[PDB]
């Protein structure tokens, strides 16, 4: 079972020596984010290894970097690694490939302009509010709170609302079958059992499709499914997604009736967690380096006087805030990594990469290179203080990706964030316990989440 490990060796290209059928896999024991570093530390600037036959290359410099992501990612470098059965959420934009991916692309990008970001804000702003009732509410009764609860239902209630128009508080109606099947879209574990049995047996991937065993729960999907098709159908008696999507339905076009399905399950599987675990990652951070906190509670009240509320533009205005939220997102990149499929033979700052490759960037590997960044291992927002922009390389700092194939919910995501942590922030202050993990431990999972759960107080700044 050593038929495409010859390949790196062959090319003159360095890394670990793979076993038969399994590769490298077994060096994921410590995890992705620490096998990446290892093998930077110890190759270089690039390096091979196997993920069960499928040859994976790794490059690190910035040029090669923007050539991959940028430059040509139209003719060469695509597509994502596909990565398991899929049935009909083969047409969520995340997942489709080449020319299909490019028409959904552009009949999606008009729904994340700043204009509609804007008609956006009064109804995410809402469950500021609400989130702000839920934290007192159980701050004032003492005492750790466990964030990725409460920063989840934050998550969800905006979600539901800018995606469907569905409005409700999900922490206090944890029950509405809307709350119960969405909270079970989760990011998926690419260590768990089912994937590495995958990656190993990927001949076992169209099996399963028979079988219509799907990795995206089909009974989640379903109720979706029948909620979508029945919103459409009971709104022909402003502003969320899937009505911004109804539009373009209306003159590469014609977005399909289930190509839109696909889009609103896959905007809720990538926003999610994503969010909730960076508003974790972020007010860890903020309880354990006062220093910070204290400033971002004395910037807000300077642009928000009187406890006033958040608009777009006095977002905009809070840089220490967008400080400290990229400086979260530095020391943990949530996607770890970025990945392109090679589709054809090609020479990239010459480096031949043959056809059928997975070219791959360490993102959680470089935000903590010593040579880009001083102190890596450290919270510190002055690294992003305007000041120190432009030593700062898109291709090392990359926790949205780059290029064509980006994060589609960025601006997005980066508001409804700062939205949050701005009316938290105007009302509370967080101290670390010491039930609290300190310092933090990442998990050796696949999955870049806290070992244990974030638990904090919440005090009443009232
Ligand atoms: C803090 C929250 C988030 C982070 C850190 C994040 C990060 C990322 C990253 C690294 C990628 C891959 C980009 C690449 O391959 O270069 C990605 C893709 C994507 N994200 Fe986000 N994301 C977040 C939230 C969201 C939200 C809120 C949405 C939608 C509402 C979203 C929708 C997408 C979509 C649709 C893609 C694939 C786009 C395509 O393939 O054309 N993400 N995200
Ligand atoms: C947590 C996670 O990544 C999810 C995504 C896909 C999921 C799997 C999908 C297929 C599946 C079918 C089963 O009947 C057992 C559970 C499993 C094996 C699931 C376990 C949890 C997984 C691995």
């Amino acid at each position: 079972g050593t038929h495409s490990h010859g390949l790196f060796k062959k090319l003159g290209i360095p890394g670990p020596t793979p076993l038969p059928f399994l590769g490298n896999i077994l060096s994921y024991h410590k995890g992705f984010c620490m096998f990446d570093m290892e093998c930077h530390k110890k190759y270089g600037k690039v390096w091979g290894f196997y993920d069960g036959q499928q040859p994976v290359l790794a490059i690190t410099d910035p040029d090669m970097i923007k050539t991959v992501l940028v430059k040509e990612c139209y003719s060469v470098f695509t597509n994502r690694r596909p990565f398991g059965p899929v049935g009909f959420m083969k047409s969520a934009i995340s997942i489709a490939e080449d020319e299909e991916w490019k028409r959904l692309r552009s009949l999606l990008s008009p729904t994340f302009t700043s204009g509609k970001l804007k008609e956006m804000v009064p109804i995410i702003a809402q469950y500021g509010d609400v989130l702000v009732r839920n934290l007192r509410r159980e701050a004032e009764t003492g005492k750790p709170v466990t964030l990725k609860d409460v920063f989840g239902a934050y998550s969800m209630d905006v979600i539901t609302s800018t995606s469907f128009g569905v409005n409700i508080d999900s922490l206090n109606n944890p029950q509405d079958p809307f709350v119960e099947n969405t909270k079970k879209l989760l990011r998926f574990d690419f260590l768990d059992p089912f994937f590495l049995s995958i990656t190993v047996f990927p001949f076992l991937i169209p099996i399963l499709e028979v079988l219509n065993i799907c990795v995206f729960p089909r009974e989640v999907t379903n109720f979706l499914r029948k909620s979508v098709k029945r919103m459409k159908e009971s709104r022909l008696e402003r502003v969320d997604f899937l009505q911004l999507m109804i539009d373009s339905q209306n003159s590469h076009k014609a977005l399909s009736d289930l190509e839109l399905v696909a889009q609103s399950i896959i905007f809720i599987f990538a926003g999610y967690e994503t969010t909730s675990s960076v508003l974790s990652f972020i007010m860890y951070e903020l309880a354990t380096h006062p220093d910070v906190q204290q400033k971002l509670q004395e910037e807000i009240d300077a642009v928000l006087p009187n406890k006033a509320p958040p608009t777009y533009d006095t977002v905009l205005q809070m840089e220490y805030l967008d400080m400290v939220v990229n400086e979260t997102l530095r020391l943990f990149p949530i996607a770890m990594r970025l990945e392109r499929v090679c589709k054809k033979d090609v020479e990239i700052n010459g480096m031949f990469i043959p056809k059928g490759v997975v070219v791959m960037i360490p993102s959680y590997a470089l935000h903590r290179d010593p040579k880009y960044w001083t102190e890596p291992e450290k919270f510190l927002p002055e690294r992003f203080s305007k000041k120190n922009k432009d030593n700062i390389d898109p291709y090392i700092y990359t926790p949205f990706g780059s290029g064509p194939r980006n994060c589609i919910g960025m601006r997005f995501a980066l508001m409804n964030m700062k939205l949050a942590l701005i009316r938290v922030l105007q009302n509370f202050s967080f101290k670390p316990c010491k039930e609290t993990q300190i310092p933090l431990k990442l998990s050796l999972g696949g999955l870049l989440q806290p070992e244990k759960p974030v638990v904090l107080k919440v005090e009443s700044r009232d």
